[PDB]
């Protein structure tokens, strides 16, 4: 087992304990609708991550009865691409969205393929823009395919920052979760979707959208206002990467999986998760272990099977680690907090994980760029590439 593999297991253990990557939906009885919260992580060019914290409210347009759900989440897989024959400033989007997080007439409008139209008018720090999108949704699979054009010329913000704003009625709700689909229940009259999106260390978007059928088209009409942005920051300075899977990356995912799946049955149970977390000096309760599993447990059986684990690792490719998360993983090895992983510290962790003085020294010696016999933060980072 390499230093890289053990560090990777340590990061995934902390991710399973703490990372919240889903779209969390709650009933809002006062508004006869829902609230949601989630965050997005945008990759900054030449390294680092820009966090976008989303707060959402949805309220029905009509007086008809709607479904108010139990707490649950949407799990989003999105791919951004370019149309090689498109000269206009554009974004091609493919998304698969599935509801989970509940353990084991409007819906009728979504059993086939539904044309979509999106229209956005934006104003960020007084830079105005418009976007038009079209494509189709196939809620049977939770599938969206859209192409968007900036109709005003050059988009003054990165396309990725508009993805969440630019139709959750296309989400796939599993059969055991159909009563919890507010979005389809509000159709065809539709819903108002409002957000505030906080770009950490930068300004915020405020959005208001009407999502409803106009004939047999699902239309999303949006207004967006951004205030308090930095003209040279990551958004108005265009410093976010547009978009982002090797056999090697998959094999690394599997090596991590097999450290949790100690009985080799192809699933990770609360007991198995607990065993690893206790070995890294955490002490989660049964209820907390069940909540960790729930974040990843697509089928709601109460375990993480192998494909569930690989889906989570694939989705985590859009959630680049923050300094604070990497410092936390470093800290599991750097138990005395002095900024240096000693051979003693690496042996303590390796031992606790059930993996010779020469083998430990050898591991240090590989990561130890500066030759001091210890691993500092910068060397830890470099070792994980
Ligand atoms: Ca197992
Ligand atoms: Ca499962
Ligand atoms: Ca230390
Ligand atoms: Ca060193």
């Amino acid at each position: 087992k390499t230093f890289k593999e053990v560090a990777n297991a340590v990061k995934i253990s902390a991710s399973l304990m703490g990372l919240k990557i889903n779209v969390y939906i709650k009933a809002d009885k006062q508004k006869n609708g829902i609230k949601a919260n989630f965050h997005i992580r945008h990759n900054i060019e030449d390294g680092g991550v820009q966090l976008a914290y989303h707060y959402q409210q949805n309220t029905p347009i009509g007086d008809g009865p709607v479904l108010l759900p139990d707490n649950h989440y949407l799990s989003v897989q999105s791919k951004l691409s370019k149309d090689p024959n498109e000269k206009r400033d554009h974004m091609v989007l493919l998304e698969f969205v599935t509801a989970a997080g509940i353990t084991l007439k409007g819906e009728e409008l979504f059993t086939g393929v539904v044309p979509i139209l999106v229209e956005l008018d934006g104003d960020v720090n007084g830079h105005k823009f418009s976007v038009s999108g079209e494509g189709e949704g196939d809620a049977t699979y939770g599938k969206l395919t859209l192409k968007f054009i900036c109709t005003t010329g050059k988009l003054p913000v990165p396309w990725p920052t508009l993805v969440t704003t630019l139709v959750q009625c296309f989400s796939r709700y599993p059969d055991h979760m159909k009563q919890h689909d507010f979005f389809k229940s509000a159709m065809p009259e539709g819903y108002i979707q409002e957000r505030t999106i906080f770009f950490k260390d930068d300004g915020n978007y405020k959005t208001r959208a009407e999502v409803k059928f106009e004939g047999d088209t699902l239309v999303n009409r949006i207004e967006l206002k951004g205030i308090d942005f930095k003209e040279d920051g990551n958004i108005l300075g265009h410093k976010l990467e547009y978009n982002l899977l090797t056999e090697e990356q998959i094999a690394e995912f599997k090596e991590a999986f097999s450290l949790f799946d100690k009985d080799g049955d192809g699933t990770i149970t609360t007991k198995e998760l607990g065993t690893v977390m206790r070995s890294l000096g955490q002490n989660p309760t049964e209820a907390e272990l069940q909540d960790m599993i729930n974040e990843v447990d697509a089928d709601g059986d109460g375990t993480i099977d192998f494909p569930e684990f690989l889906t989570m690792m694939a989705r985590k490719m859009k959630y680049r680690d923050t300094e604070e998360e990497i410092r936390e993983a470093f800290g599991v090895f750097d138990k005395d907090g002095n900024g240096y992983i000693s051979a003693a510290e690496l042996r303590h962790v390796m031992t606790n994980l059930g993996e010779t003085d020469e083998e430990v020294d050898e591991m240090i010696r590989e990561a130890d760029i500066d030759g001091d016999g210890q691993v500092n933060y910068e060397e830890f980072v470099q070792m994980m590439t």
